[PDB]
């Protein structure tokens, strides 16, 4: 209904759907995605800050390295 636990992200254009739980996008997160410049815009519709667990690792991604690990 009004009520959804979901993402509030958007990739490419495509408003994530994914099922969100205890991950959130708060004004910290912002930052680590402006100076990455990705394609991951808000849903302003549901007006809140949940995110999917997928889009939780993305972001987290971006702070580690391509190298994987013995
Ligand atoms: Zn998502």
């Amino acid at each position: 209904g009004s009520y959804g636990q979901s993402c509030c992200l958007i990739e490419d254009g495509e408003r994530c759907v994914r099922p969100a739980g205890n991950a959130s996008f708060s004004k910290r997160v912002q930052k680590s995605i402006s100076q990455k410049k990705l394609k991951l815009d808000i849903d302003k519709s549901v007006r809140h800050l949940y995110i999917c667990d997928f889009h939780k690792n993305f972001i987290q991604s971006v702070r580690n390295k391509r190298k994987r690990k013995t």
